[PDB]
């Protein structure tokens, strides 16, 4: 099962990540953007995060839909509206919760990758964070289906979440600022995928045994 307070440990870390990562995913978002995402994801997470003391004992649900609006309000941009979307379903699918099963897991993922993916229409291949987001629930979707352990699922959905981030750094932007460029986007990684990655790897953490 993953605690309540393992999720808030989860946005604590994401707060921390998206801290120390600024600059290294305004880099990526200079390259093929406006250079502005490691600025957006630290906004929204520093606020997230100055948060969590009021919040962090009401129910997941509660959490998480308080996060999503956070980072809607506070991101900006165009992953701004995303992340935010991404955890306010991930929110309802949490029936006033305070633990999660995997399977629960998987479907509070889906559902809010199904909210991304319905909100900005990004195509697998068209190098957004989908390109994370959709793996990564595949990846949850099987480890659900061999019945893993929450943190042995939650660390397999987070080394794909590394090679899908890298795989970004060949396809061509579909989508957002970043196809603007065209074909000068090759060779550049995604910084939504990598946040994405970012915050895969602080929920592998903040779940570790
Ligand atoms: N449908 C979408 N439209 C635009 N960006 C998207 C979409 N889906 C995911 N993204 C992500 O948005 C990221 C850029 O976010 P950010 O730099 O903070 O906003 P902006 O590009 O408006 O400055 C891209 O790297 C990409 O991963
Ligand atoms: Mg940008
Ligand atoms: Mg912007």
């Amino acid at each position: 099962s993953l605690s309540r307070t393992q999720i808030v440990n989860w946005l604590t870390r994401c707060g921390d990540i998206f801290s120390t990562e600024s600059e290294y995913l305004t880099g990526l978002d200079r390259e093929i953007g406006d250079a502005d995402h490691g600025l957006n994801m630290n906004r929204g997470f520093s606020k997230v995060v100055e948060k969590l003391p009021a919040i962090a004992d009401k129910d997941i649900g509660f959490i998480l839909k308080n996060t999503g609006m956070t980072l809607l309000s506070s991101v900006g941009g165009a992953s701004g509206p995303l992340f935010g979307t991404f955890f306010i379903r991930a929110a309802q699918a949490t029936q006033a919760r305070q633990s999660l099963t995997l399977e629960e897991l998987y479907q509070m993922f889906r559902d809010g990758a199904d909210g991304v993916i319905s909100r900005g229409k990004a195509e697998p291949g068209d190098k957004t964070m989908c390109d994370v987001w959709v793996p990564v629930v595949e990846s949850l979707r099987q480890s659900s289906e061999q019945n893993l352990s929450v943190p042995v699922a939650l660390e397999a959905a987070s080394s794909i979440a590394e090679s899908a981030a890298q795989s970004t750094i060949t396809m061509q932007a579909r989508k957002g600022r970043a196809s603007y460029l065209g074909e000068r986007s090759i060779g550049h990684q995604d910084p939504g995928a990598t946040s994405v990655m970012f915050m895969m790897q602080m929920l592998a953490l903040a779940a570790k045994e």
